[PDB]
């Protein structure tokens, strides 16, 4: 069914709706129909909701949205179409939504964002999430056109195969950029386009085997999550990090790290904080000597407490002769 409170906040509580409820009026201020069985949105469904501020359609089976389905939604600020079955995106959907501050299109099976810029006029957008884990393979220069200031941009480009240079270059500022990408071949391509516009960069799922590194970066924090790394690739990645003059925070937690090359952190003189926890550190002595000693010398940098595999003792508590 669909229950609305006195304030116009409506929710599709039970998962049984086969389509958007009929008869919605100008009184509806929020519509959350997540986890239902909607598969199609027609032009008339939301035609009277001129005061709708949030539309959440997460996890439905939507595969078709008629061209002008959102025409009357000029008051819309939050739109979530995440995890549906949209194989292609239409710029006409976003044309009437200039007030948007949050847009989530994550989890839909589209290969690219389309042949037409989708966000050219979303001048108030703060959070944008696009991509998917298995089908998204290309990023084009026309994507993101129009976007100048963003608080958070999340791109799941797990299967990214192509990246048109300067695609991300047009955005003047992005506070937090999260990039999911399995391969590293396009990493430096993307890096040069965002080094001067991103404050916090987060790289997820990347296989860094065989990665090699050979300006005025403004990145202040770099986070790695679920990346595949080794002493050799960590050294190459550090060559890149060593070049970021103002790098203040480095998050290396959750990357299945077992060790680090001796002296790996010696050139990060401007670093203020480092995260090394949630990693199965091999605290056998010869191997862990550098890291244990480094944590004690730079006693104020570690955030959280890195622990040893097996014993679970703090890495900094290990002393090798
Ligand atoms: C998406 O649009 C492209 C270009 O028209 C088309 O080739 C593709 O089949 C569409 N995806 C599907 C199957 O919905």
């Amino acid at each position: 069914s669909l229950s609305c409170d006195r304030n116009g906040i409506c929710k599709g509580s039970s998962g049984s709706l086969n389509s958007i409820p009929s008869g919605l009026t100008e009184a509806v201020k929020s519509l959350d129909l997540s986890n239902n069985r909607i598969t199609y949105i027609s032009n008339s469904d939301l035609q009277r909701c001129v005061n709708l501020q949030a539309l959440v359609l997460t996890s439905n089976g939507i595969n078709t949205i008629e061209e002008d389905s959102f025409s009357s939604l000029g008051s819309l600020e939050h739109l979530d179409l995440s995890y549906n079955y949209l194989s292609n995106l239409s710029s006409s959907w976003f044309k009437p939504l200039s007030s948007l501050t949050f847009l989530n299109l994550l989890g839909n099976p589209y290969k690219t964002l389309g042949e037409t810029s989708l966000f050219s006029h979303l001048t108030k957008l703060q959070i944008l999430r696009v991509g998917n884990m298995d089908t998204f393979t290309k990023i084009q220069r026309k994507d993101f056109a129009g976007l100048t200031f963003l608080e958070e941009l999340e791109i799941d480009a797990s299967d990214l195969q192509s990246y048109e240079p300067k695609s991300l270059k047009s955005i003047q500022n992005v506070s937090h950029l999260i990039l999911h990408m399995k391969q590293h071949i396009l990493l430096l391509e993307i890096f040069v386009d965002v080094t001067s516009s991103v404050e916090c960069l987060e790289l997820r799922d990347t296989d860094l085997d065989t990665f090699h590194f050979s300006t005025n970066s403004l990145i202040k924090k770099f986070t790695f999550r679920n990346v595949k790394i080794t002493d050799e690739s960590l050294f190459q990645v550090m060559k890149l990090l060593n070049q970021i003059s103002g790098l203040l925070e480095l998050e290396f937690s959750r990357n299945q790290l077992k060790s680090v090359p001796d002296g790996i952190f010696d050139r990060l003189t401007s670093l203020q904080k480092i995260w090394l926890h949630t990693n199965p550190w091999d605290c056998s002595c010869p191997r862990i000597d550098y890291l244990s000693r480094w944590l004690n010398k730079n006693s104020q940098k570690e955030q959280g407490s890195a622990k040893c595999s097996g014993s679970g003792k703090p890495v900094r508590s290990i002393i090798c002769p």
